[PDB]
């Protein structure tokens, strides 16, 4: 059928599945908020999140920010520890028995 028209290609739809998105865009920027996103991060999702009418794209920014919030989990994690059980640094005895 159709391709990338080149004209005045002019989509007069949206506006109404715009209000279903909306409640959509406000429930992933709320995790976005929620999450131990950096402060550039939770903006950098939300603007995306707001931009986005694409679904499926929508649905890749809730891939990527759950993504990036479990490997800050992770990386934030071994840091905690890092001072917590930092025994063989000038720290006090924190005598973390565990692994």
């Amino acid at each position: 059928g159709v391709e990338k028209t080149a004209g005045e290609t002019s989509a007069t739809d949206t506006g109404k599945r715009e209000k279903q998105l909306q409640q959509w865009k406000n429930n992933l920027k709320n995790d976005v908020d929620n999450t131990i996103l950096s402060h550039e991060q939770k903006n950098e999702f939300k603007t995306k999140i707001d931009e986005t009418n694409d679904s499926d794209a929508l649905l890749e920014l809730e891939n990527q920010f759950n993504e990036t919030n479990r490997l800050l989990h992770i990386k934030q994690h071994e840091e905690v520890e890092k001072d917590k059980k930092a025994k063989q640094q000038k720290t006090l005895k924190q005598s973390d028995t565990k692994v």
